[PDB]
């Protein structure tokens, strides 16, 4: 129907790390294989004086087959040629928590309302993503306003993920 090659995906022009800092509530998520963050996902972004963006996140994570738990995650982002595309090294405060390094793209954001993040962990041989995940963030835990919601829907479709998200709830579980 459209172009689903990851290399074709537009990301936030002149992404501004500073303006992006602060609390972002995950309102929806498209899970990758072996999903980790389950719900009640709240991210806290920061940028140090060197311009290096980093983040922490708290939320219900699924450790084992049948049950989950509340966990604190940490992430440091390494810049790339594209201001909106990063390499995110992450780990949990708990040594045994999932550790890794995923691409982290800020697909779109208006900084004070919504943010659409995307990560393709593995490309298919045709350039489309084989294993991806994406978070739609809101500055307000109560959700995005209609205008932002509509923009996010468009963004989700551009990522070829619009039918693959699930809502993230925030019920003080953690």
């Amino acid at each position: 129907e459209r172009d689903c090659r990851v290399s074709s995906f537009r990301v936030k022009e002149n992404f501004d790390k500073a303006r992006f800092s602060g609390t972002w509530y995950a309102m929806a998520k498209k899970d990758p294989e072996g999903l980790f963050l389950q719900d009640n996902i709240v991210a806290e972004f920061s940028v140090d004086e060197t311009g290096q963006m980093s983040a922490t996140a708290k939320g219900r994570v699924r450790l084992l087959n049948n049950w989950d738990v509340c966990a604190d995650m940490v992430g440091t982002f390494t810049d790339t040629e594209d201001p909106a595309k990063f390499k995110m090294k992450y780990w949990g405060v708990a040594s045994f928590l999932q550790k890794g390094n995923d691409d982290h793209w800020i697909v779109d954001t208006d900084y004070d309302t919504y943010a659409v993040q995307y990560s393709c962990r593995l490309l298919n041989l045709d350039g489309t993503c084989a294993d991806s995940y994406s978070f739609v963030f809101s500055r307000d835990p109560n959700g995005l306003p209609p205008e932002a919601q509509k923009i996010v829907r468009q963004r989700q479709e551009e990522l070829c993920l619009a039918r693959q998200y699930r809502l993230i709830v925030h019920n003080g579980y953690c």
